[PDB]
């Protein structure tokens, strides 16, 4: 569990430090919030929803299923995008990354 | 020109959606600015530099080198997230797709 809970954390907080919307069911409350992560006076994150409103619930290790499924909606739309980026590049002749 | 100018515009119209953040050199003022996109009233997109106080650029469309090397940046990045999902999934056992 605190495996899976930590490698879901550090996406978390790469696809945060880019940007990227993360949404999900709190697995607490039943409300919908953003996701992201916490970390303690002592280098650990952890995961929680934030609910528009402020209110923040700590994702308990057990139960990370549904932030593992927006996890795998965010990868799907990524793969999508560099899909794209190889598809301009070879049939398109765009080089973006001039070298 | 054009086809490169819309690919690139594609792409950061893709990201843009996603929350992912662009800044690049605007080639007309030489400030630092915001990568977006702007949507004529007859669907045409164009690419634009957002200065963070409210100016924006036109990007002509002989001149599209910084947006494309911000694009390159951006897909480095992209790239690394989807490798860490690749090793969680298949060397940590996460199926954060759950099928
Ligand atoms: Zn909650
Ligand atoms: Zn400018």
């Amino acid at each position: 569990y605190k495996q899976e809970y930590d490698m879901a954390a550090d996406l978390v907080r790469m696809l945060r430090g880019l940007g990227v919307f993360m949404h999900a069911k709190c697995p607490r409350c039943g409300a919908e919030g953003s996701v992201s992560i916490v970390e303690t006076k002592n280098g650990y994150k952890y995961l929680v929803i934030r609910h528009p409103d402020g209110g923040t619930h700590t994702v308990p290790k057990t139960d990370i299923s549904a932030i593992l499924k927006e996890l795998c909606e965010v990868k799907k739309d990524l793969e999508y995008v560099l899909k794209r980026y190889k598809e301009y590049e070879e049939e398109g002749g765009v080089k973006f990354c001039a070298e």
